[PDB]
């Protein structure tokens, strides 16, 4: 059922991606593809994928693009942003914005160990691409398990969460369980490069997760022959 087709197609996409040489990879990744991070959240926002409101938590905020964006939105009251920011990782970048005083950045935080607290909107763009899909899958599952406790703690909240590898069988199963508990759906942002299969688990759109994952694999494969 759930794992009959999607893991196969995604793994073909990954193995074919990994066979592209430097010039091929550069040409492919941009083919028909529409800061990159701000633009992605903005696109999801404008399509109704997440109601940005109340207290917004940004888990793994990095340089803070999503936090700055959320803090500029009219129904947002506060942004609490957390990131690792230690050696090797992105740390919050300070900019002069009218939303400046709505944001609190906290560095040296392991968000996998933070207890959940009140949030009207849960945002998380965590997931570092890796050539091994299994590595990406365990990263994706870690993010989803973390996000589950926030969505359970905050019944009815909005959310927009990156799913780095959405075609792995264990990820699909975790996603079906989450859609069952918390509703929502899984969307592809057209600004995403063809070199990532990243999709976003969002509160404001209801859809067929498996069908969308497979449609994305088939589109990314098609673009690779074009």
């Amino acid at each position: 059922g759930i794992c009959s087709s999607a893991p196969t197609l995604g793994e073909i996409w990954k193995r074919k991606l990994n066979q592209l040489d430097a010039k091929e990879f550069m040409a492919y990744r941009r083919r028909f593809v529409v800061s990159r991070g701000t633009a992605k959240l903005a696109w999801i926002d404008e399509r109704g994928g997440v109601e940005l409101k109340g207290t917004v938590v940004d888990l793994g905020c990095g340089r803070g693009s999503w936090s700055y964006y959320a803090a500029s939105q009219p129904n947002v009251r506060e942004v609490k942003a957390y990131t690792l920011g230690t050696s090797g990782h992105e740390k919050p970048r300070l900019v002069e914005t009218f939303g400046w005083n709505l944001i609190t950045f906290k560095s040296k935080v392991d968000v996998t160990k933070m207890e959940p607290f009140q949030a009207d909107t849960v945002l998380c763009d965590i997931g570092e691409s890796n050539p091994t899909a299994a590595v990406e899958a365990s990263r994706t599952l870690t993010v989803l398990n973390v996000i589950s406790r926030w969505l359970e703690y905050n019944q009815g909240c909005g959310f927009c969460v990156k799913v780095l590898n959405p075609y792995s069988c264990d990820v699909l199963e975790a996603l079906m369980k989450m859609q069952a508990r918390f509703g929502g759906g899984l969307i592809r942002v057209p600004l995403s490069r063809n070199s990532t299969h990243e999709m976003y688990f969002v509160s404001g759109i209801k859809n067929n997760i498996m069908g969308n994952v497979t449609a994305v694999s088939r589109q990314l494969l098609k673009r690779m022959e074009e």
